[PDB]
């Protein structure tokens, strides 16, 4: 047992009867963290007879073998020379006693001949992490490592934002709380804490009450194969992999505080009182100036909705209780959780439908009742109070959807939106198969999909023109007396270019039936253009209410189309590189981008329905 | 290090310097597997300063610390003076030499004193499993297990069945495949194969192609606390547990081959020809003796269920992916895999519903267009539309629930039922609150809830009740002439037996929507009950075919509710207790119980759909 000092160097060569040992003796004073770790080195001509070396405390014993093996899953063998890792610390009780520490490096080899070492111990300078500053690090598959954190008296949250400039390694980001054994291996960091898979990019949200003593350790292991990430292997790092296999991580982790709850309770204020002024406002026009269909709809909206609240409450409740935050695609940098939510802000930010549609409804019963007022006294109001519910009920499924995003849990709003088009046709073309022409485009590559899938998308964008064009020409109370053409064949065009940018899976651009619904949506408005272009055409006055309907429909859908072009998350890869395109949060530090595309697509999508519904009362007068 | 031999105890003292080392020679034949397994004890005296203990062999090294300590996740702490553990057998490869194995056990102490040990090291005599026979042994949470399985050559898939005849320790069962990093411990087994949690009961399925080399290692892990399983703790085994903690799970395994492809296919063909025989009897039966509605359904019904066909995609590739069977809440012991379907009987089952409420489709289609026949030429028949379209989506939901059974996976189905329901009443009484009344309830205990939550369920039951009679009251088209009331005190106990049968545990046994919903059916039934007796009370001739229909429908609900109370797994609790309630198949090696009733559901529902429609054939006369 070599009475050994650390940040030295030694070589060694052991064989079956030779059984090398140091003894390491420190010290520990009451403050600070001393972490030893320990590097390892063999020349890898140890295949058959590796370099066993055990690391024993007082309390722990900690083996390994040095060409360390790792066994890729489709049969292939990876050996890392150099190995090296951080001992649990235990530090001397504050204002008790300093704590002597000692430590033995058994170095071992069963070999017929020599076989060759080199050991260092060093103690960590930068053990712990400071509460604002950035760390810069690095990590290999066979080095991992792990750091400190307390934390400060009045902080009660922070956010782990771990970066790094190269998509691979994948690594692996958890969070142990302090007590001897860390899992920072292969086989245990998933084990015991909240964890998040990296390629380039990871944010742990961590509350302070979640940990006993507010101090935890934050684990970085770099993963043998990139399965878990995508391309399932990359060496950059080190061109001869079987010379020296190093594949190094550069790592810079800082442990950000969070945001009070000031900032919670001014933005919700702000989201709930920006879209009450539509109320105070619509109120001063209206006043300044002085169905089984509808049950139906809302028996389909109630018991489409429940399944989905709890299947998504279920999530939430999975996510929460087991450490894995693969499952949920949130955006990361910008998830702010209030009680169970874990990302409260985009939740929040589906207020805008709930509320608005429902002001749409009001409108639309005001106009129906004073209608039938002077009707019985002496328009298809359906179909609005349709368009109110499908705005409302995009609203609470999609703040669905946002309590935990995945691969599983879309494609429900968008179902509802469907079912709710196909029975406004079925209720629009009684009173009047492309139908069904939908129907089976969104049902057949659903889950059907390179050049056949093209056709696929070619052949199913130009047959939602067609479902939308047929689904308008009902629509319109006027549809053959307004036209009574050069444009339509501009919006051919508009459908050809939107059907020539699918394509292949996509060209740039998913999802399918969402994409569909897109092209609806976009023929929709497109032919409400065309509508009111020939509404001018004819010497018909534009009352100043569509007006200015009119006018803020373009504004509002071009401020939210750009926000729709963010794509901050995607369920269509897997959790590190969804992970790796979140950014922060750019107003009232609450909400990121795609909250900025809920607030002005309720708020665009309103101001349609409501020239739609408003734009002909130049005719209230030529009946 | 002294030469030592197996099965011999060594016991010792170790201290800051002394190192005992223990040299054990031994020698492994081509065919026969070895798997050395090393027990050591301790006397928990040491617990401050443990026997560090250290196996050393060619290429591993296997260290652990004696006592083992484990970390209950209420701050609790456990210590196991017997630890035992067995190391990765490598056999000689077949008929080319015998391999002559050296094992280092260094044990060793950092203590001020001595530390006492006893060391034995023996070979195992049983480590191999064989292809039918039951093997008996125990485990703990210190001492886990791990035994070897080769594939027979005209074997090509097994059921691993393992039991125990008590519920606590809550075990793990995993199976790795042979490379000897084998991973038997607390925070091992869930990382690399495929493994179940376990009671009393556990039953994995392999796949001879899933295995390179075709042999396999079964694993045993118990685990320190059961809470994956529910208890929390359970120490019987050991009732003083600081003084020797041993949670010693008893075990028996056997590997039982599976069945053949011909049990397949001729259970496939017994189902699909026995409900043809319904198709070829109706067809003889009416040959011998010689809407808007139904578009909106078909509408909501499609896409109603095309997202949770994807939802249940999505669970079953995740199930195959990871090696986590406690996603789904199978039969695991008469569960089938056909493709990736992993239980197909259980959805082969549900051949039923589709097959039969499309033929009663064509029935009631036939005798519509006939009734359009008879009256354009010189019943609510869109009520018996939405009945058969019901039918088929019960089934088409019901297999989508059984590809993976979940917490979150059902609630899918009978908020279909549900929705159905509603939307047929509102279509009834607008021809003729209650409605929302169920909606209330069905909505409020959706995710509600002791004696509070009784006066939930007696107000819940009663509720569904009256929303069922007031229901049939409008479905009755001579509801006023037949009655034109002992029975109805007589149904009202039935009702009040059904109410003070809920308000239980939770409920006198799980899941409120499906309670209440069987209560609405059941209530259907009995109406349907009273009135053929107020038929009967008059001198109205029953014709021979509803007479048949009636009868039959007694006879198929008894001989169905009696398999509607087996109960072979539940969702309401861990997945291990679940697994502990599910038995053999019963019929053709294929079906268990719940299968059973999946059939005789089916046909019960049919024919008392048929009663209902064709009762009233004696008032073609009669009008
Ligand atoms: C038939 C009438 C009654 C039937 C009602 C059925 C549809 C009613 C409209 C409500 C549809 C709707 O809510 O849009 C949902 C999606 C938003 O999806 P997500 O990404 O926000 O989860 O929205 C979109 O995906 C829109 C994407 C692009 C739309 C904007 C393009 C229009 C811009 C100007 C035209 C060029
Ligand atoms: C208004 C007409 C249109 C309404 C549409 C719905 C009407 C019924 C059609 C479909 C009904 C149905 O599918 O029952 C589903 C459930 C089965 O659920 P599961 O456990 O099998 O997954 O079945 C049950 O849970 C039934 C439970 C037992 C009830 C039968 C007992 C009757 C015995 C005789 C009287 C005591
Ligand atoms: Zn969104
Ligand atoms: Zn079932």
């Amino acid at each position: 047992a070599r009475g050994a000092d650390f940040d030295h160097v030694y070589s060694g060569v052991v064989n079956l009867s030779t059984e090398n040992i140091y003894s390491f003796n420190y010290t520990s004073q009451p403050d600070q963290v001393t972490a030893v770790r320990v590097y390892v080195n063999s020349s890898s001509e140890n295949l058959n007879y590796p370099v066993l070396v055990v690391v024993r405390q007082q309390k722990e014993v900690l083996s390994w073998q040095v060409p360390l093996l790792f066994q890729g899953l489709y049969q292939r063998s990876y050996n890392y020379q150099e190995v090296s890792r951080t001992l649990c610390p235990s530090e001397a009780t504050n204002e008790t006693g300093p704590l002597q520490q000692l430590i033995f490096v058994d170095v071992a080899s069963m070999a017929p001949l020599g076989a060759q070492y080199k050991l260092l111990v060093t103690k960590l300078k930068h053990f712990q992490l400071r509460t604002n500053v950035a760390f810069h690090f690095t990590a290999s598959p066979s080095q991992p490592q792990y750091f400190l954190y307390k934390f400060p008296k009045d902080v009660d949250s922070v956010i782990i934002k771990v970066v790094s400039e190269m998509a691979y390694p994948c690594s692996v980001v958890s969070v142990q709380n302090i007590m001897c054994p860390v899992y920072d291996l292969d086989h245990n960091v998933e084990f015991n804490g909240v964890y998040q898979s990296m390629t380039k990019k990871a944010a742990i949200t961590l509350q302070k009450k979640d940990f006993p003593g507010e101090q935890f350790f934050v684990v970085f292991v770099i993963k043998p194969e990139d399965y878990a990430c995508g391309g399932s292997f990359f060496i950059q790092e080190k061109e001869n992999q079987t010379w020296n296999l190093q594949r190094k991580k550069n790592l810079e982790v800082t442990i950000v505080p969070s945001i009070k709850e000031s900032v919670y309770v001014k933005s919700s204020l702000f989201s709930v009182f920006i879209f009450l002024s539509f109320y105070l406002g619509c109120l001063l026009v209206g006043f300044v100036h002085y169905k089984i269909y509808f049950w139906n709809i809302i028996t389909i909206a109630v018991f489409y909705a429940l399944p989905v609240i709890q299947l998504v409450i279920t999530y939430q409740t999975v996510v929460n209780v087991t450490g894995n935050q693969d499952i949920c695609y949130y955006n990361f940098l910008c998830a702010h959780p209030l009680g169970v939510l874990s990302a409260f802000n985009n939740i929040l930010s589906n207020l805008g439908h709930v509320l608005l549609g429902f002001l749409f409804l009001l409108i639309v019963l005001r106009r129906d009742i004073l209608h039938r007022r002077a009707l019985e006294a002496k328009k298809h109001f359906g179909l609005f109070y349709a368009m109110g519910i499908a705005l409302m009920m995009e609203g609470v499924l999609s703040a669905c959807y946002h309590v935990c995003p995945n691969y599983s849990n879309f494609q429900f709003d968008t179902s509802f939106m469907y079912m709710i088009a196909g029975l406004c046709m079925l209720k629009l073309y009684q009173t009047r198969a492309s139908f069904a022409v939908v129907i089976m485009v969104t049902v057949l590559g659903v889950v059907f999909g390179v050049w056949f899938w093209v056709i696929f998308s070619a052949i199913h964008v130009l047959a939602s023109l067609a479902l939308s064009t047929q689904i308008y020409y009902m629509g319109r109370f006027k549809i053959d007396l307004g036209i009574f053409m050069d444009r339509m064949v501009l919006l051919v065009v508009g459908n050809l270019v939107n059907w020539s940018f699918a394509l292949f899976g996509l060209i740039y651009r998913r999802d399918f039936a969402s994409y569909m619904l897109g092209i609806f949506i976009c023929n929709l408005l497109l032919y409400l253009a065309f509508y009111i272009i020939m509404k001018l055409r004819s010497s018909e006055k534009v009352l100043p209410v569509p007006l200015f309907c009119i006018v803020a429909t373009a504004v509002m859908w071009a401020a939210a189309l750009y926000f729709f072009f963010q794509n901050l998350s995607s369920w269509e890869g897997t959790p590190a590189e969804s992970r790796e395109k979140n950014r922060e949060c750019i107003l009232l530090d609450f909400f990121d981008d795609h909250d900025i595309w809920h607030f002005l697509s309720a708020t665009a999508l309103f101001f349609s329905f409501l020239v739609l519904l408003t734009l002909d009362d130049d005719l209230d007068v030529v009946r």
